[PDB]
């Protein structure tokens, strides 16, 4: 995340860290057996990692638990990115509590103008290198369909949209893949692309959740 600021331990407690050896990606805990995450953050080997705020210690609120499957979108492409969204299982439940909880998916898509929540250990430098040890979080509106498409032109699908910032300097950036973007308390968008991280006229794209909470529903309720 660029720009943005400390969220503060676990008030983002449906925030989760894949862990394969070390931090790659984030995901979103939607039910104490089940985490989505992005498409492009697909590998063999994750440990799904809740209740943390830094990522480098043991500050007692974790919960590690081995992935059994993982469940990438069959349409993903991956030149694309269209349909850049993945299901993780968990091996055994998650321990709800205050500081580990799940998130809702949407029942409507959210509109261009609303003020959203993105969350990630990503990098915090827009030129360069430097990764956080605590979760880091950036306020963001969703920016209309027109803005997207003329920042990415032939890029922007139906199950793509932008948020962030067109003058730069605020951004989800290398590391946050995978992520939240929550709106009104649910879960409308995974962290997916970009062009660089908080460059102007370049917005972060996100996988509009919204367009995939029926195969969400039946996917989960068959494995
Ligand atoms: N820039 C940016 C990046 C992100 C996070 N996602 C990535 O880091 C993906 C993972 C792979 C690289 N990647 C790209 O977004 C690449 N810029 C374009 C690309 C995609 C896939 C394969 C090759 C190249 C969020 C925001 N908001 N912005
Ligand atoms: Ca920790």
């Amino acid at each position: 995340i660029v720009g943005g600021y400390t969220c503060g331990a676990n008030t983002v407690p449906y925030q989760v860290s894949l862990n394969s050896g070390y931090h790659f990606c984030g995901g979103s805990l939607i039910n104490s057996q089940w985490v989505v995450s992005a498409a492009h953050c697909y590998k063999s080997g994750i440990q799904v990692r809740l209740g943390e705020d830094n990522i480098n210690v043991v500050e007692g609120n974790e919960q590690f638990i081995s992935a059994s499957k993982s469940i990438v979108h069959p349409s993903y492409n991956s030149n694309t990115l269209n349909n850049d969204i993945m299901l993780i299982k968990l091996k055994s439940a998650a321990s709800l509590n205050s500081r580990v909880a799940s998130i809702s998916l949407p029942t409507s898509c959210a509109s261009a103008g609303t003020q959203c929540l993105i969350s990630g250990w990503g990098n915090t430098k827009s030129s360069g290198t430097s990764y956080p040890d605590v979760l880091k979080c950036l306020k963001a509106p969703i920016l209309s369909d027109s803005s997207c498409k003329s920042a990415y032109p032939g890029q922007i699908t139906s199950n793509m949209f932008c948020a962030g910032y067109l003058e730069g300097g605020k951004d989800s950036c290398q590391g946050d893949s995978g992520g939240p973007v929550v709106c009104s308390g649910k879960l409308q968008g995974i962290v997916s692309w970009g062009s660089g991280c908080a460059q102007k006229n370049k917005p972060g794209v996100y996988t509009k959740v919204c367009n995939y909470v029926s195969w969400i529903k039946q996917t989960i309720a068959s494995n």
